[PDB]
């Protein structure tokens, strides 16, 4: 299992724009197009990323390559947050994916506000870093999602995805 494979599980392929589950228009793999209410807007911020005239629809192809700039853009974002980098570099690479998906769901700034959770991690606490991340509106809001996000922090392994 790899990071594209688990994101992919977590956010499902839409090549239609749809509301996420805060309401937002989206399209694709978890790709956020904006948080305005105008489906216009979206149509337009859709053509804009794509480079062409969607028309709210995209191919596979396109989906993928949105996917794939999203996830770099999440990494990259890790590897440059002062607060993230660290924690980060001290997780092993089942872990290291966690983060990740996390900061693709929610950004940089999101993650940053565990503090709590995020200190736990760093000292290798995973019980408790997990029922403290529980207590969150993300885990409240998305619990399913929450639950194996927070499985794969405790356990290190991929299990809550197999
Ligand atoms: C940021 C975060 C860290 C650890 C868990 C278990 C959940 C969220």
């Amino acid at each position: 299992m790899n990071i594209f494979e688990m994101l992919r599980i977590d956010e499902g392929l839409r090549l239609k724009i749809y509301k996420d589950t805060e309401g937002y228009y989206t399209i694709g793999i978890g790709h956020l197009l904006t948080k305005s209410p105008s489906l216009n807007a979206a149509k337009s911020e859709l053509d804009k990323a794509i480079g062409r005239n969607c028309n709210g629809v995209i191919t596979k192809d396109e989906a993928e390559k949105l996917f794939n700039q999203d996830v770099d853009a999440a990494v990259r974002g890790i590897l440059r947050n002062a607060k993230l980098k660290p924690v980060y570099d001290s997780l092993d690479a089942v872990r290291r994916c966690a983060l990740i998906n996390m900061v693709f769901q929610m950004g940089e700034t999101g993650v940053a506000g565990f503090t709590n959770s995020l200190r736990m991690l760093q000292q290798k606490r995973w019980d408790e870093a997990a029922v403290n991340g529980a207590k969150s509106r993300w885990y409240n809001q998305t619990p399913n999602r929450a639950k194996r996000v927070i499985t794969t922090f405790r356990t290190g392994t991929w299990d809550a995805y197999k």
